[PDB]
């Protein structure tokens, strides 16, 4: 099913301004891209879009209150500067299973002043000599990184 609908089926005639939880996993994305999501959902703390087919997070609306962003099992690979201007409180974010290569494409995240915790399970970036090491040298501000420290 469509993640318009989706999202329409999970609000259940609640209107967006009162939702502090979205879960739109296996829905699927407008080619790629986020449907239906409004800087509307201005309490919105944490959303959940595993597996649904996104290309590409450069359609994120204003989330102040977003705290928990789960993007796992898509097909990102860039353009997470979006983050730090779209919700900058972000504390955990979920990018497992993404096509996330290197550290040129997660360094935008040094700009999430609040990130506490990232995931990013089965991506090649993963597969780095001291990529632990290589990734706290790069965002600082982390305590957790794939559940560990």
């Amino acid at each position: 099913m469509e993640m318009g609908r989706r999202i329409h089926l999970e609000l259940r005639n609640r209107t967006p301004s009162d939702v502090k939880e979205l879960v739109l996993d296996n829905s699927r994305s407008n080619e790629g891209k986020l449907e239906g999501l409004t800087d509307e959902f201005e309490e919105l703390e944490f959303l959940s879009t595993i597996n649904v087919g996104l290309t590409s997070i450069a359609n994120l609306p204003k989330l102040n209150k977003l705290k928990k962003l789960e993007l796992s099992d898509n097909r990102v690979s860039g353009g997470l500067e979006v983050l730090a201007e779209k919700c900058p409180n972000l504390t955990h974010l979920n990018l497992s299973g993404n096509k996330i290569k290197d550290l040129s494409t997660i360094e935008p995240l040094k700009k999430l002043e609040n990130l506490k915790s990232l995931d990013l399970f089965n991506c090649e970036v993963t597969n780095l000599n001291d990529y632990r090491e290589n990734v706290f040298k790069l965002l600082p501000q982390l305590t957790y990184l794939d559940g560990y420290d």
